[PDB]
RNA sequence: UGAUAUGAUGCCCUGACGAGUAGGCAGGCGUGGAGGUCAGUGACGAAGCCUAGACCGUAAGGUCGGGUCGAACGGCCUCUAGUGCAGAUCUUGGUGGUAGUAGCAAAUAUUCAAAUGAGAACUUUGAAGACUGAAGUGGGGAAAGGUUCCACGUCAACAGCAGUUGGACGUGGGUUAGUCGAUCCUAAGAGAUGGGGAAGCUCCGUUUCAAAGGCCUGAUUUUAUGCAGGCCACCAUCGAAAGGGAAUCCGGUUAAGAUUCCGGAACCUGGAUAUGGAUUCUUCACGGUAACGUAACUGAAUGUGGAGACGUCGGCGCGAGCCCUGGGAGGAGUUAUCUUUUCUUCUUAACAGCUUAUCACCCCGGAAUUGGUUUAUCCGGAGAUGGGGUCUUAUGGCUGGAAGAGGCCAGCACCUUUGCUGGCUCCGGUGCGCUUGUGACGGCCCGUGAAAAUCCACAGGAAGGAAUAGUUUUCAUGCCAGGUCGUACUGAUAACCGCAGCAGGUCUCCAAGGUGAACAGCCUCUAGUUGAUAGAAUAAUGUAGAUAAGGGAAGUCGGCAAAAUAGAUCCGUAACUUCGGGAUAAGGAUUGGCUCUAAGGGUCGGGUACGAUCAACUUAGAACUGGUACGGACAAGGGGAAUCUGACUGUCUAAUUAAAACAUAGCAUUGCGAUGGUCAGAAAGUGAUGUUGACGCAAUGUGAUUUCUGCCCAGUGCUCUGAAUGUCAAAGUGAAGAAAUUCAACCAAGCGCGGGUAAACGGCGGGAGUAACUAUGACUCUCUUAAGGUAGCCAAAUGCCUCGUCAUCUAAUUAGUGACGCGCAUGAAUGGAUUAACGAGAUUCCCACUGUCCCUAUCUACUAUCUAGCGAAACCACAGCCAAGGGAACGGGCUUGGCAGAAUCAGCGGGGAAAGAAGACCCUGUUGAGCUUGACUCUAGUUUGACAUUGUGAAGAGACAUAGUUUCUUUACUUAUUCAAUGAAGCGGAGCUGGAAUUCAUUUUCCACGUUCUAGCAUUCAAGGUCCCAUUCGGGGCUGAUCCGGGUUGAAGACAUUGUCAGGUGGGGAGUUUGGCUGGGGCGGCACAUCUGUUAAACGAUAACGCAGAUGUCCUAAGGGGGGCUCAUGGAGAACAGAAAUCUCCAGUAGAACAAAAGGGUAAAAGCCCCCUUGAUUUUGAUUUUCAGUGUGAAUACAAACCAUGAAAGUGUGGCCUAUCGAUCCUUUAGUCCCUCGGAAUUUGAGGCUAGAGGUGCCAGAAAAGUUACCACAGGGAUAACUGGCUUGUGGCAGUCAAGCGUUCAUAGCGACAUUGCUUUUUGAUUCUUCGAUGUCGGCUCUUCCUAUCAUACCGAAGCAGAAUUCGGUAAGCGUUGGAUUGUUCACCCACUAAUAGGGAACGUGAGCUGGGUUUAGACCGUCGUGAGACAGGUUAGUUUUACCCUACUGAUGAAUGUUACCGCAAUAGUAAUUGAACUUAGUACGAGAGGAACAGUUCAUUCGGAUAAUUGGUUUUUGCGGCUGUCUGAUCAG
C-alpha cells in the first residue's frame, strides 16, 4: 500500500512552514556582562502583529555595550507593556511587568513568560498568547527553581534561566468560534498546510490504517503502541485511557 | 556369368495380392553453393519472362517450338545446406470489389459591370446588398513560431470546387536606440567552497565547529607602489523580458523599420574642468516670533533616520481622456415640399519658468448657553470656534517649447520630380454621465496583507581653510563620452498546441451613439470584413425553428420534452423559526401616445423681507386620444402542501456516477516540556514541524444549532507510582571431562499474574408461571452473562414474512402520508432524537400550464434527392429466391419439391445466427496482480542485554580462606565523548575601600563593592594628570581603568552517543502459498488407501456420487500345545421361587458360539471348562493376490536354528479364512567390536555396514491463509447462465369402467377407486450447438400464425314453461378495449363492453425505440466477517455505436421479340366489412304469479375500409392587408 499521509510530512515538501511574512525569531537578549551582574535598559519601540502567531510582538531596542551603536530585539509583547515603556533586564533589576530577571530572584508566585530551559537559550517555555508560568519554590543550595508550566506540568530549572515578568498577550482568542470554513483556511494559510483534514476511515486501504470497508469503521481497535512502526501510527497512540473525560481534571 | 556386344542392383519364367487418418520406412522430383567430367551451350543471342502450340512421365516434373530479351548457363558422378508454402487475426510491398458511392449541409449573403488573362461563380477595380457592432471580424502585445513581413516573377504539387489569387513556388529586399527591454537587485528557490557521510556515481551543509576578504587615504619625491594608521567582518554565486529600477518627447519619413532614422526640442550617468555668482577681516551665508524661506552657503571616521515599500471593499471629493452641447469661421450632404438644417475641421508633447492643494503645522487668542463639523459622529484646557500665516506640488492655470508643426479651406500652375500663392485654425456651457487616476475618510480579520540593490538626509566634528587675499563645484554657464544582444510579422474559425488552413484549447491593455438599471439583448459611427464548393428542384425519412379545434397527464418508470410565469410601480402576504428569516411567499391592480399642473436647486451685491440671473431628469397629480392597445421586439422567477436525506457556502471520479459521497465550523478523545512528540534518510557535524513551545505542534473520531449521549473491561487492543520465584537469549559464573563438549544455577526486556480504560475495537439473552369470561401480564420462579438494548425512534434509504394491520388521499393506489410495534435484524459522537434555513439530491399529491396523450395535421430553413468538380472507409471463404427433410438437434449451397428472363433508381430495416474485441460472466491452468489477516517465510525500524569506546578518587559489599591485587553497587572528579551560546568580552583566584556583624585579642567571618520620575544625548586608542621627543605642526608612554592564572562561557559526563553480536517487538514493508473427484462450479459426501455380500450376465476380469454394510482398532490370551466336555431351543419334573434365580432327566445337524462388517468355515471342533506355556522368537531366499508380472500390505510351502506342548503321531513362524496400513534424506535405538577419518599412532568424537522406531490417511509419500464488484493472462463450447434439440416426472388439457352425486333417477349436469392418453406459453432432467461474442427482463410499434372458441352466424341436449343459463356440433370469417398501484411478466381493483378467450413466430420484435428492473466502476443502511470484503437483502446515481453492400419488402425506370399509336381481353395473385341499440312486433307468446321473448318492418349507432375539401375547423413566407416596439435613412413620403 501506500505512504500514508502522516509519513509524507517529514519530508517537507509541501509542507514546510510558510514564513515569508513573520517578524523574525523572538528571543531574549544574549546572557552577556550586563545581564548576569547589572541590569540594562531599554525602550519598547514598537509592539507588532507577527504572521501565523498568536500573540504580539515587541521589537525592544538597547545599547551596545561595546560599540557605539543601536542593538534591536524582538520579544513576545507581555500583556500591558506598551510603545516607549523602559525595560530592565539583569540579574538586579525591578520586578515589574515586562522587565527579564533570573527564576532565582523573584519570590514565589511570581508570574513569567517566554522562560529559558536553560540558562541562556533565550527562552523556550510559556510563548503562546495566555499563556505563563508559576514560580512555586526554590532550592538555593544547587541554586534551582520550581515551576509549573502551562500543561500542569511541574519541572526544576537553574535559577540562573531568565524569565519575563507577566504574561503573554492577546489571551482569550480560542473562546470566540471560528464559525466558518474560510476563517480556519486563512489561519491555516499563515501557518502551514495542515488544512482540511481526510478521515482516514474514508480512504481506501491503500491510504491508510482506517481505509476500506463496505461501511466506514476502524475495524480494530484504534489506541496504538509506542513500539509501533511508522505507517502504523494514526488513531490514539500510546493511550493511557480513552473516553469523555468525566469529573474534575486538574492535577493535585 | 559361357565367350565374340550394349544394363548381374541385370535378363527370362511363374503365382498371389492392391482401402487408409495419426504414424513408420522406401524409391524418386525440384533449388543456392562445392569437387570432378562432357576439351558441354552461347552476342550467328546465355539467363529470364509470355504463349486455351507440340512431346515424355502415374506423379513431383522434364523436353521443344514461337514471341520477348540481352551475358552469361547447363547434363552426368559426387559434396553441401539459411533447399520447395495457400493458410499461421503470418512479415513487407503491391492491388481489388465496395464506388464515381458515403459525402464536400454549424458560424444570416449575396449581386451587377469593367479590367486582366489561353481560361474568371472564386483575381483586381467600381457599384450595390449586408455583417462584425467597440465584452469587435477593430487597434496592439506576452508565451510559442521563425521569415510566415515587403517587392517582383509566377501555378507542377498544395489551399478535400476552381484559381490568373495565397501564409504556396522562384528570386531578392527588409529589423538602426546613452533614454524601450535585457543587462543590475533581490523572492520562493537553486547551488560552488573549509568540511562531515558514502565502496563509489555522489549525499549533506551555505555561514555551517574554517587562519575565509578590501576600501579609503596616507607614507614615495632611489619609484614605483613597499609599509604606516584607522576602519568593515558584510563570507560565493544563479534565480523576475508581469516584482524593485537613472534618464525622451512631438512632427515628418518606408514597398517593408521606427519612443531606434530625419528634424527640432530635452533629460540621465560617468569623466573632465574654467569663467561668472556666492562666501570670508565676526572665516565656513543671511532672513522670519514661529511654522519655515533661498541660486549658492566646506564636513572624514562612525552612527541614525527616510525613501525603495506594498491587503481588500465601501461611499464621498477632485483631475484627465471620452460623452453631451451654445455662438462663430470653413468644407460636405438633402432641398416637389419642410428643416437659420444633417455630417465634418477648429489641435498643442516631453521638458522649463511663475503659479496652483486636500491634509498637516505655526502665531495671536482662552471656550457651558458647549461649540465646530462629514453623505458617513468625530474633534477641543494635552488649547476648540475665530483672525492671521507656513508647508507638500498630485493637479490645474498663464507663458516659454510653438506655430515655423499639424488640421481644414480657396485660388492658380502641368507629361514630369510635382510645386506656388494665399487665407482661417476663434470664444464658451453642462454632469449621481462613462472609463481611468488620485485624495481625505470609513468597514473587515485567531488573514493585519515581500525582499534586496539603490538614492538622499540628519547626528557627529576628523580635518582643511582669508586680507594682500583664501575657501568653495549640492548655484549658473561651458567641454568630452555613453559599449554588447533583441527590435520584421502572426498572436489565432489559416503564422502557437491539438498528425491539418481541425466548430477544440491558449495570459492581457485601449472601448463611440440610441433604447435600457446596465460592459445585457437589439440597431448604428469609426475600423475590418463580406472568407466557409457551386447550380437546379423542394419526394419520403430526418436535423433545427414554429402553430394547432374540444379535452387537459387519460401519455410515461417518471410531466421526460414542451408550455405556462417573468420588468417596474402600487396593494397584499400563511405554517413555522435559531427572531436573522420564511418572502418576489401566496394573491391582486396598473403600464402607450399626446397635452398640461405641482414639488425638488446654483450663483452673486444687502447698514455695523425680498431682489437678479443661469443650468438639470426625477417624483406625483390632471386632462385629451386609440378596433382595450401599451415591460407591444428585445429582455424576463411558475407556484403550493408533504416524506426521505445532507446543516449551510464549498469539494471529487478530465472522457458513462456531482450524490445522501468528501470537506467544513462545532463536539470529543490521544501523544508530547526539547536529553521531547510525530515524521524523513544508506549514512552523516543530515532533515520536516521550527522565524515553533501546550491559547502549541502532531494523531484519530463525530459532524452547524437545540436536546440527549444509558449499561458492559469477560475478549481483542492500549495503558500502569503494581506483582514475583512461573517462563526466559548472547556474554558472564559453577561442576564434570584429557579436551572438544555435557549438566547446572544465576538472569534483561518480554510473556504469565494483578490494576486502569468504551467520544478504543466492539457487545448490550433464553425458558416457565401469574389479575373473579376471554385477552393481556404490572408480579413471581428458573437457566445463563462481561452486561443482558435505557432515553428515543420505526414496515423508516434499517422489517424476512410483505402488496403487514388500521386510517387517509382516489371511481379504483404493490404508490404517498398519519398511526400501530415480541422490531427476521431500530437505537444512542459505530452517535440517538429533534430541527429554522439551504439543495441541478430521492419520493407523494395539488393549482397553473400545456401536442405527453385521445390523434393527428400544417409551415420555415438545411439535408436527403438530380447535375459539375472533388472523392474516402468498414467489410469481403465462395456467394446471395424459398418450403420441407435430414444434418453439429434453426441451410445461400446438400435431398425432394416451389420455381426461374437483361440492365436498373429511391426507400427500407425481416434476414445475411451482419459489422465492431482471440467472452468482461462461468470453469480449467500446478498463470498473475491490487488488497487483508495470529497463513507460511522473512524484514527496515524499535526495544532490551553483553562486549568495545572507558579514564580518576572515596565510602559499601564480594575471594586466596580478618594483610590488598581484583570484581560489582552507591557518589564524587574532568580530560574522552555529548549539548547549548558568542563578530570566543569581562571567567577563576586574590586585593582595594565600605559596611551588616560581636569582638572573648584582633578580625573569626558573610554580604556587597558607578546605571530606575521623562519615547533626549553616550563614537575619533578619553578628557584629566604625569613623564618623554629636543620643542612645530605632530607624536609616544604611563595613569585614568588594582593584581595574578592565558580554562572563550556554560550544561552533560565514563552516563548518553556510536560500533558488534543477543533476546523481544515489528502486515509498516518483502516473498510465497492458499488439494482432488464432482451429471458446471460451490456447500455436502468420499465413490482418494481399503474389506464383505450383491450389482456381475454359472472360469477370470469388469463401471456409476449403484445397493446393504464394515476399516485407522481390539487381545499375554482372544497367541501356541494337550485333555475333557457339547451348543441355541423345547418338553417334563423339585420348599420359599413368581414370566425371569438354582437342581434333574429327555429331545436337540448346530436352529449357538468363534472381539468386530459380512460371507465362507467348524461338533470326541474351530465352540465351552481345565492343565502346561511364549513359535507373537532367530537367519536369509522362493512363491500367491494386487502387477509393469515394479513397490507396499497381506498370505503360502520349504530350508537352517532355538524352543513350546503331548504317551505319542504330530502341531505351533501370532489372532479359523477373506480388511486392519507407509519410500528416499534425516534423527534415534538394537547388532559385530567389524571397516574409515587418507603423513604415523593412542584415546575421545565422527563416519560406514545389518536390522528396527519417529510419517507421510491427497494413504507410490510438497512444507502452506483469505479477498477482489478495481481486477489481469492463456484457454475451454472437454464447462454453467440465454435461444433451439431429445425427454414429459412435474404442470396443463382430454378419455375409458361406472360405485356414487343429482327429492326419485349411474351417464341432464357431474363423478370416486382405478386406468389409457395428448400437449410443449410450466418447472425439471440432459449438456448436442454457440465462450477469436447469436446484445438481458418489460413495455411501446407492427405483421402473421395456432385453436384447447370469450364474443358474433347456423345448429343439436337439458333436471329447456317464459326470461336467463348450462352441455355439445360446424366454426379462427370477424373482433377481444379505457384506467388506479407495481420496472415488472404476473397479480389486483375501478369502469366500459357483443366479448374484454388462451397461445406461437430465436420465451416474435434494441444498426426499430425506450432504458424503469437486472448486472461493472460512486454511495447510504441492515445482516455477516478481526479485516480486505460478502449478501440469490433494502436504497440512489450511472455513454444504448455503423447500413452506402446482398437479399427480402415497398414503390420507380427499362434493352430486345419490324416501327409507332389507339382501344381491349384476363391467366395468375390479392380482396372486406364488422358489432350494438331503440321504435314496432308487445306488456304479446309462456306462466298461479313474479316476470317476460323472437322473426318481418323502421330509425340510428360501434369498430374497420376507400375517397373527398361544398361546408366548419387546424396550418401561414400569399411575408397579402393592417397594427406595434427599438434603431438606422436630416424631416416627409417610402423603407
Ligand atoms: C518434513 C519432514 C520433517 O519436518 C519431519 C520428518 C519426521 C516426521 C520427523 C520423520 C519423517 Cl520419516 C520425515 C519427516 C516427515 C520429514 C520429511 C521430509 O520431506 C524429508 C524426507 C526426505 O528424504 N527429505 C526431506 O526433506
Ligand atoms: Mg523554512
Ligand atoms: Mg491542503
Ligand atoms: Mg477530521
Ligand atoms: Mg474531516
Ligand atoms: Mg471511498
Ligand atoms: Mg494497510
Ligand atoms: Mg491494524
Ligand atoms: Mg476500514
Ligand atoms: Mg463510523
Ligand atoms: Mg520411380
Ligand atoms: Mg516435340
Ligand atoms: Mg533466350
Ligand atoms: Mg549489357
Ligand atoms: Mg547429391
Ligand atoms: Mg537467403
Ligand atoms: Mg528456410
Ligand atoms: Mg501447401
Ligand atoms: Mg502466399
Ligand atoms: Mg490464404
Ligand atoms: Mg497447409
Ligand atoms: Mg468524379
Ligand atoms: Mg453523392
Ligand atoms: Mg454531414
Ligand atoms: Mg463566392
Ligand atoms: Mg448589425
Ligand atoms: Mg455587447
Ligand atoms: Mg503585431
Ligand atoms: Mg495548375
Ligand atoms: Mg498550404
Ligand atoms: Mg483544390
Ligand atoms: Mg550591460
Ligand atoms: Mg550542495
Ligand atoms: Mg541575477
Ligand atoms: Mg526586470
Ligand atoms: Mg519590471
Ligand atoms: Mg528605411
Ligand atoms: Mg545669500
Ligand atoms: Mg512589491
Ligand atoms: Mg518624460
Ligand atoms: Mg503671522
Ligand atoms: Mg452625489
Ligand atoms: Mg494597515
Ligand atoms: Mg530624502
Ligand atoms: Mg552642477
Ligand atoms: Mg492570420
Ligand atoms: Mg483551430
Ligand atoms: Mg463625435
Ligand atoms: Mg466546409
Ligand atoms: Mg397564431
Ligand atoms: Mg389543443
Ligand atoms: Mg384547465
Ligand atoms: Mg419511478
Ligand atoms: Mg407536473
Ligand atoms: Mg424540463
Ligand atoms: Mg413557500
Ligand atoms: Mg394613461
Ligand atoms: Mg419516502
Ligand atoms: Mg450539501
Ligand atoms: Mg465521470
Ligand atoms: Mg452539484
Ligand atoms: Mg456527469
Ligand atoms: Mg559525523
Ligand atoms: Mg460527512
Ligand atoms: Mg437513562
Ligand atoms: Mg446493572
Ligand atoms: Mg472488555
Ligand atoms: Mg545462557
Ligand atoms: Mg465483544
Ligand atoms: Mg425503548
Ligand atoms: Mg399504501
Ligand atoms: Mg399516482
Ligand atoms: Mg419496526
Ligand atoms: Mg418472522
Ligand atoms: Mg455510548
Ligand atoms: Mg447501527
Ligand atoms: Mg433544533
Ligand atoms: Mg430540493
Ligand atoms: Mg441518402
Ligand atoms: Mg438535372
Ligand atoms: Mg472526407
Ligand atoms: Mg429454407
Ligand atoms: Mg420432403
Ligand atoms: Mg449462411
Ligand atoms: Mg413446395
Ligand atoms: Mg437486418
Ligand atoms: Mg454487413
Ligand atoms: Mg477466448
Ligand atoms: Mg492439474
Ligand atoms: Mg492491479
Ligand atoms: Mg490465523
Ligand atoms: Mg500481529
Ligand atoms: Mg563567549
Ligand atoms: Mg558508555
Ligand atoms: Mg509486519
Ligand atoms: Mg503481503
Ligand atoms: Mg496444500
Ligand atoms: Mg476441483
Ligand atoms: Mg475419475
Ligand atoms: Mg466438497
Ligand atoms: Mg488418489
Ligand atoms: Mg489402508
Ligand atoms: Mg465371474
Ligand atoms: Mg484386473
Ligand atoms: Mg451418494
Ligand atoms: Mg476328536
Ligand atoms: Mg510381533
Ligand atoms: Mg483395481
Ligand atoms: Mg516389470
Ligand atoms: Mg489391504
Ligand atoms: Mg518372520
Ligand atoms: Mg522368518
Ligand atoms: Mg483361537
Ligand atoms: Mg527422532
Ligand atoms: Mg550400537
Ligand atoms: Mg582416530
Ligand atoms: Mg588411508
Ligand atoms: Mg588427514
Ligand atoms: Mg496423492
Ligand atoms: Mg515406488
Ligand atoms: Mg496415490
Ligand atoms: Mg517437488
Ligand atoms: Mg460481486
Ligand atoms: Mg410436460
Ligand atoms: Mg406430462
Ligand atoms: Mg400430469
Ligand atoms: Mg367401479
Ligand atoms: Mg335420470
Ligand atoms: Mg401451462
Ligand atoms: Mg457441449
Ligand atoms: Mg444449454
Ligand atoms: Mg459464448
Ligand atoms: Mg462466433
Ligand atoms: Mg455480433
Ligand atoms: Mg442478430
Ligand atoms: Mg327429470
Ligand atoms: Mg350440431
Ligand atoms: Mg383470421
Ligand atoms: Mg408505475
Ligand atoms: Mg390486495
Ligand atoms: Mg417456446
Ligand atoms: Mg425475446
Ligand atoms: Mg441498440
Ligand atoms: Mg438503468
Ligand atoms: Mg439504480
Ligand atoms: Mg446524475
Ligand atoms: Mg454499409
Ligand atoms: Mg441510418
Ligand atoms: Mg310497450
Ligand atoms: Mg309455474
Ligand atoms: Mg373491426
Ligand atoms: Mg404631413
Amino acid at each position: 500500500g501506500r505512504v500514508i499521509r502522516n509519513q509524507r510530512k517529514g519530508a517537507g515538501s509541501i509542507f514546510t512552514s510558510h514564513t515569508r511574512l513573520r517578524q523574525g525569531a523572538a528571543k531574549l537578549r544574549t546572557l552577556d556582562y550586563a545581564e548576569r551582574h547589572g541590569y540594562i535598559r531599554g525602550i519598547v519601540k514598537q509592539i507588532v502583529h507577527d504572521s501565523g502567531r498568536g500573540a504580539p510582538l515587541a521589537k525592544v531596542v538597547f545599547r551596545d555595550p561595546y560599540k557605539y551603536r543601536l542593538r534591536e530585539e524582538i520579544f513576545i509583547a507581555n500583556e500591558g507593556v506598551h510603545t516607549g515603556q523602559f525595560i530592565y533586564a539583569g540579574k538586579k533589576a525591578s520586578l515589574n511587568v515586562g522587565n527579564v530577571l533570573p527564576l532565582g530572584s523573584v519570590p514565589e508566585g511570581t508570574i513569567v513568560s517566554n522562560v529559558e530551559e536553560k540558562p541562556g537559550d533565550r527562552g523556550a517555555l510559556a510563548r503562546a498568547s495566555g499563556n505563563y508560568v508559576i514560580i512555586i519554590g526554590h532550592n538555593p543550595d544547587e541554586n534551582k527553581t520550581r515551576v509549573r508550566l502551562p500543561s500542569g506540568a511541574k519541572k526544576v530549572i537553574s535559577s540562573d534561566a531568565r524569565g519575563v515578568i507577566g504574561v503573554i498577550a492577546g489571551g482569550g482568542r480560542v473562546d470566540k468560534p471560528l464559525l466558518k470554513a474560510g476563517r480556519a483556511f486563512h489561519k491555516y494559510r499563515l501557518k502551514r498546510n495542515s488544512w482540511p483534514k481526510t478521515r482516514g476511515v474514508a480512504m481506501n486501504p491503500v491510504d491508510h490504517p482506517h481505509g476500506g470497508g463496505n461501511h466506514q469503521h476502524i475495524g480494530k481497535a484504534s489506541t496504538i503502541s509506542r513500539g509501533a512502526v511508522s505507517g502504523q501510527k494514526a488513531g490514539l497512540i500510546a493511550a493511557r485511557r480513552t473516553g469523555l473525560l468525566r469529573g474534575s481534571q486538574k492535577t493535585q
